[PDB]
């Protein structure tokens, strides 16, 4: 891959072998007493935990075998995408003590490679899940835990690294792996930033020695723009490291509460800031939400800040007229539009660009198929409606 002339037109393989009761509500509502939302798993720990191995494995076999297949790499490749980004968890690989995941997601994580390959699409393997969490997200497999860097947890993630470099960042997926992902959104705020910078530097060095020259991807954190601009840098030899920036506007009241010319002018101001950075960089997570309506994308038991139905956060409109694409008014397909290419313009300004998510059972605003196949989002995805709306120099 060329990162200095190519651009990444890309989707997310998510909710694959990550689960996100979001993407997947169907394999979390069974756990529901009516109305009473109580009881239900809060993330893939305590699904599996709850099913326990047998049932889990069951399940998840049947999901892995149907959710993403060579039929989606076509797709992907007939839509104009040259990309996947795949999240997996540590426990595809390592299991710690009493740890209640299942395993299975290297032989399709390999198909995909496969499929990747057939299809010329490629790939970063994204570590999205640490253990102990390095989030707290519930797509890191645990939510509202953060001991990534207790006790023996960041180690474990480093050899997990090491396995990752080793099965896939060497001559057999050279054609096909253009990026392996250090770990998925560290939460930056609640860690300790100088042992979250060790970590990425470790994990850069370990790959280095094993004869890699597969590029190196480092989340940002959620740090300002700008601030990996000095890290793993040429300077210091340390070379073919791109920097991962995740953007949306639907995670607090503020963001949610703007008006689409200032949805727009967030997202061209992200591109002009990207242009700014020192490494190669790529907009590895984003999607067309403009509410976090989606249920339960706050996560299990969690209304939407949208509708003031979370972390106290005030009513700005209601969420069931926007839960289903086919009864959007005009308006807010219009600016589902617009701030889909606006996003797009400014992340091409960079390395690119990569939807999450590639598919979801019923939630509109992180599909690329369904936003595709309803007209919003652009296909060929160079199509504009609204052109230049961020005067991009
Ligand atoms: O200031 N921060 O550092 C910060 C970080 C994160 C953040 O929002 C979180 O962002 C997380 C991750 O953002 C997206 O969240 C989506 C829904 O969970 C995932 O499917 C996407 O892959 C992911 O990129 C969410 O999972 C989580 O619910 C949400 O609270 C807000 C502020
Ligand atoms: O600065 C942009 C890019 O320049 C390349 O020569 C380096 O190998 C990358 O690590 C870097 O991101």
């Amino acid at each position: 891959w060329d990162y200095d002339n190519n651009v990444i037109r890309g989707v997310n393989l998510g909710g694959w072998f990550v689960l996100e009761p979001y993407m997947t509500p169907s394999l979390f509502e069974p756990f529901q007493n009516g109305n009473d939302q109580s009881g239900v798993p809060v993330d893939e720990y305590h699904w599996t935990q709850t099913l326990g191995k047998e049932a889990a494995l069951r399940i998840l076999q049947k999901h892995w075998s149907t959710w993403i297949t060579e039929q989606d790499f076509k797709q992907i490749s007939n839509l104009g995408l040259n990309f996947v980004r795949i999240p997996i968890g540590y426990w595809a690989f390592q299991l710690l003590d009493n740890d209640p995941y299942v395993q299975g997601q290297v032989q399709y994580l390999e198909k995909a490679l496969g499929w990747a390959r057939k299809n010329n699409i490629r790939v970063w393997i994204d570590l999205h899940g640490a253990p102990g969490s390095q989030n707290g997200f519930d797509n890191s497999g645990l939510r509202d835990s953060y001991n990534f860097q207790n006790g023996d947890n960041t180690q474990v993630t480093l050899n997990v690294l090491n396995t990752i470099f080793k099965k896939y960042g060497g001559n057999e997926y050279s054609d096909v792996v253009i990026g392996i992902e250090l770990l998925n959104e560290p939460l930056g705020p609640v860690l300790n930033m100088d042992k979250l910078k060790q970590f990425f530097l470790d994990g850069y060095n370990s790959l280095r020695q094993t004869g890699s020259v597969t590029p190196v991807i480092i989340h940002d954190a959620f740090q300002v723009f700008g601030y990996w601009n000095n890290f793993l840098t040429v300077a210091e030899g340390q070379w073919n490291v791109v920097v991962d920036h995740h953007h949306y506007q639907v995670f607090s009241g503020g963001e949610l509460s703007r008006n689409i010319n200032d949805h727009i002018s967030v997202a061209c101001n992200w591109g002009w800031d990207a242009k700014k950075e020192s490494h190669w960089n790529v907009a590895g997570s984003w999607s067309a939400a403009l509410t976090d309506c989606a249920k339960w994308l706050n996560g299990v038991n969690r209304g939407a800040r949208y509708e003031g139905a979370y972390d106290n956060a005030p009513y700005i409109g209601s969420c069931q007229p926007l839960l289903d694409i086919s009864q959007w008014s005009d308006e807010h397909k219009t600016d589902t539009r617009r701030y889909i290419e606006a996003q797009l313009d400014a992340f091409e300004y960079t390395g690119g660009w990569v939807f999450w998510s590639w598919k979801t059972e019923n939630a509109p605003e992180w599909s690329f198929q369904t936003l595709t196949y309803n007209g919003l989002f652009p296909q060929p995805v160079t199509d504009r409606q609204f052109p230049n709306q961020c005067g991009f120099h």
